[PDB]
């Protein structure tokens, strides 16, 4: 007997405003892993004990220590913006904030030192739809929905700004009103299968200089930043006075607080980020260079070309992902 009144939460760790990770347990007895909960992907994967470069710094799943494990072994390859992992399929019981689910997941045996040596998390829990799942593997949230335990078929994200403070939180089955102010404003997904909405414009202060004839916005919990196409970012950075370095865009630290507001027109409203929301203000010196929490990412079709609203956006706006209604809700984070 499963009664739909459950609302479970996973505490997240904030690593330098770029990586937000929580704990999941795999197997019997449970083997714990630090995972990023990512709306931009649909597969679950952790490093395998069968891993032969980045594997050395992470926790590895040993199937031989789990009584609940069921072999499969189908080969699997997962491509991310940052890097590609490879392994095989395994099935086991996954515990996520109290909820226990029988899940098919990836046992990663090929984890390159770049970029995975830089990951503070062990694996990824893809919070996207089956349409985007590799090997057509049933996503974890789809499996939790099938159990009929959740209060509502929704999950929400809270990302805090980096004492003994909470780095973030995921709520499965609801939203935590302690982490948002006012009410949610919802935007319907263009289509089911992808956590993507229509964007009606991007404004720099006064003038709406980009996305004038509309564009797409992927609401990506796994993305550290706000990203646009190379073309869109080059124009945006020019309007900000930012300069291209090797991996990032920079401004003189003293100019940082003088930077204009960036607005994203989504559904009925404008979602504004002030300079304090997008500049890593590590100094105020005129002789130092400060990094922006904005970059270029060319997302390939069918999903891209698209903007991605990552942790930079989510820190400002507490986000709710509604599977029942196929919509996303935003509320000012508290
Ligand atoms: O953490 C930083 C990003 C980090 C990184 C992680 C995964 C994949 C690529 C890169 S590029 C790179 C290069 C050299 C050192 C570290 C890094 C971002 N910074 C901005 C705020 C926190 C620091
Ligand atoms: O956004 C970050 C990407 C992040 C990540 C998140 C979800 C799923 C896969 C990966 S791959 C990976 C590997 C190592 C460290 C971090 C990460 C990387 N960014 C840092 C600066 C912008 C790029
Ligand atoms: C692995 O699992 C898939 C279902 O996701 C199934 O179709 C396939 O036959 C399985 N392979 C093996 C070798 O068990």
């Amino acid at each position: 007997l499963t009664l739909g009144n459950t609302t479970s939460s996973v505490i997240l760790t904030n690593y330098m405003d770029t990586q937000y990770y929580g704990e999941i347990g795999i197997g019997t007895p449970p083997q714990t892993f630090k995972v990023v909960f990512d709306t931009g992907s649909s597969n679950v994967w952790v490093p395998s004990s069968k891993c032969s470069t980045a594997c050395v710094y992470h926790k590895l799943f040993d199937a031989s220590d789990s009584s609940s494990y069921k072999h499969n072994g189908t080969e699997l390859t997962l491509r991310y913006s940052t890097g590609t992992v490879s392994g095989f399929l395994s099935q086991d019981i996954i515990t996520v904030g109290g909820i226990t689910v029988t899940q098919m997941f990836g046992e990663v045996t090929e984890m390159p030192a770049l970029p995975f040596m830089l990951a503070e998390f062990d694996g990824v829990v893809g919070m996207g739809f089956i349409e985007q799942a590799i090997g057509r593997v049933t996503p974890i949230f789809d499996n939790i929905i099938s159990q009929g335990v959740l209060k509502e078929d929704v999950f929400s994200f809270y990302y805090n700004r980096d004492s003994q403070s909470l780095g973030g939180q995921i709520v499965l089955g609801g939203s935590d009103p302690q982490h948002y102010e006012g009410n949610f404003h919802y935007i319907n997904l263009i289509k089911t299968g992808v956590w993507q909405i229509q964007m009606k414009g991007v404004s720099v202060g006064s003038s709406t200089l980009l996305c004038e004839d509309g564009c797409l916005a992927l609401v990506d919990t796994g993305a550290s930043y706000i990203s646009g196409s190379t073309s869109s970012i080059e124009k945006l950075m020019e309007a900000l006075g930012a300069k291209k370095r090797l991996f990032d865009y920079v401004v003189k630290c003293n100019e940082g607080p003088t930077l204009p507001d960036i607005s994203f027109h989504l559904g009925g409203k404008e979602y504004t980020l002030t300079s304090a929301d997008y500049v890593f203000q590590e100094s105020y010196s005129s002789k130092k260079l400060c990094t922006l929490a904005i970059h270029a990412m060319d997302i390939p079709p069918p999903t891209g070309p698209t903007w991605a609203l990552g942790a930079t956006f989510i820190r400002k706006f507490y986000t709710e992902f509604d599977r029942r209604n196929n919509r996303i809700g935003f509320a000012l984070a508290r």
